[PDB]
Formats: C-alpha cells, structure tokens, sequence
C-alpha cells in the first residue's frame, strides 16, 4: 500500500530524499517559445515555462503564446490544462484559451494577494452589475452568481464572444483557504473541494480541460491534479495497490516542470490521495 510506504518515509524522515529523487528522475524538454524576448512579458516566473510540445496556443496569428500547458493523462481520461495566475496583460489571453479549448471549469488555488504581495490579475468580476470587456481578444465576462463558503467560492460566470454573440457558462472553483506558508495541516477540504469540481461535470471528457491556476501553475495545481488522476486510477484499476503516486507525478512532469514544488507538497499530495481512497 502507499500508507505503508508513507509511514515509512515519515519514520525515516525521507521526504527531502524522494522529493529530490523526483526532480531528479523529472523530463526536461525546451520551452522555446516562452523564452523568445517577445513572449518575455506573458511569463509571471522566469524560472516556470511551458514546454513546446505540450503548450496551450492561442488561436491568433500575432501572437499564439500562453504559459499553459495541457497535462494529458491517457490511462485515467483525464486532461487538465496548468497555468499561471493572468498578469495584468494576459487576462484577454486567459479568457481566450477558456474559450477556446472548450473549458467549463477554473479552478483557482490563490488568493489574488497572498504574503502582502500580488500572486494574481482580478481577471473576473467581483460584481454582477460591473462586467469585464477584454478589448484585446473580444470577450465579455460577467458574474451571475457566487457561492462563498469556509474553505471555498464557486462563482457562475458568463462568458461571451463578442464577434459571434455565443455565450457560455464558466463555473470558477476558487479554494481560498491554502495558507500563505506550508500545507493544509488535513486535506480534508482539500479533497471536498476537489469532490465539487468533479460533480459539477468540469472535470468531465463532454468538456474541454479543466483550467487550473496558483501564482505559478505548478505547485498546488500539481497537488489537485496529481490527487484527482491518482484517485481516478484507483477506481478504474483491477489492482488499487499498483497505482504509485511518484510515478503518476513523474508522468505529469513530462507535460509540464516542477509539479509539485516542495517535499511538504509531495507529502501533502499522499495524505489526500489516501485519506480520498478512504472516504471513496
Ligand atoms: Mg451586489
């Protein structure tokens, strides 16, 4: 079983060790693109870009970039689209890859300001009666309605393309509760939360991937995500034991770097996946 190797890591205090051992072992591909001088201002992190194969483009001809990347994970059926939190300059982008890629879910994983520092664009509305217009791709965003909770927002949004008049629902899952330093000391929440994205069909094949987002795209996105699949993998496999999560996340790290950017997150990542297979 994994609880028993986590157990065993614990005692032995081998968490930096495997971790490391990770980063090691982890896929390096180029990130042409994001690195051109052009693209220079899309990019939140100098040191968190999109590999080339796996990049989300932007149907434009000026300028096709994006720090996205589409995480495909072929056993599971599930895809996820990782991203960073939008700049001031890129939430035109943001909304045009949901759009797009057919998306019906965001998940936010940030608050906007976290350690007195901004992590995030206010890329959506905070109001019903004061919509967003992205003048640079064409788009309306409204919010219709918002759900807050302890640990979460679930917020209903319309967007609209502009050139065409279609309108789509987004829903914007929004856990608020990730604490500035460290991890959730029980991913209790954390998997509830996760268990309200998936009722509400976003994480679902008849919609495009589910967008998620921290400040960076890889660290408590790679958390959900890795989490999510893991869980997937245990219902669907005849042998539930065989499903190992370092494995699972090295394979997500071919499509995108870094995920999962701390032992404490990795450790972190355990805890839910065997407290989710408990309760499920
Ligand atoms: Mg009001």
């Amino acid at each position: 079983e994994m609880e028993k190797e986590f157990e065993q890591i614990d005692k032995s205090g081998s968490w930096a060790a495997i971790y490391q051992d990770i980063r090691h072992e982890a896929s390096d591909f180029p990130c042409r693109v994001a690195k051109l001088p052009k693209n220079k201002n899309r990019n939140r992190y100098r040191d968190v870009s999109p590999f080339d194969h796996s990049r989300i483009k932007l149907h434009q001809e000026d300028n096709d970039y994006i720090n996205a990347s589409l995480i495909k994970m072929e056993e599971a059926q599930r895809s996820y689209i990782l991203t960073q939190g939008p700049l001031p300059n890129t939430c035109g982008h943001f909304w045009e890859m949901v759009w797009e890629q057919k998306s019906r879910g965001v998940v936010m994983l940030n608050r906007v300001m976290e350690k007195g520092s901004l992590k995030c664009a206010q890329y959506w509305p905070q109001k019903e009666e004061k919509e967003m217009i992205f003048e640079d791709t064409n788009l309306k965003l409204t919010l219709i309605s918002e759900d807050i909770k302890s640990y979460y927002t679930v917020r209903q949004l319309e967007l609209e393309n502009l050139t065409t008049q279609e309108t789509r629902e987004i829903l914007h899952f929004h856990y608020t509760t990730w604490p500035d330093f460290g991890v959730p000391e029980s991913p209790a929440s954390f998997l509830n939360f996760l268990f309200k994205v998936r009722e509400s069909g976003s994480l679902s094949p008849e919609h495009g991937p589910v967008v998620v987002h921290c400040s960076a795209g890889i660290g408590r996105s790679g958390t959900f995500c890795l989490a999510d699949t893991c869980l997937l993998l245990m219902d669907k496999r005849k042998d539930p034991s065989s499903v190992d999560i370092k494995k699972v996340l090295l394979e997500m790290r071919k499509f995108r770097m870094g995920l999962i950017q701390t032992a404490d997150q990795l450790r972190f990542s355990y805890l839910a996946v065997i407290e989710g297979a408990k309760f499920i």
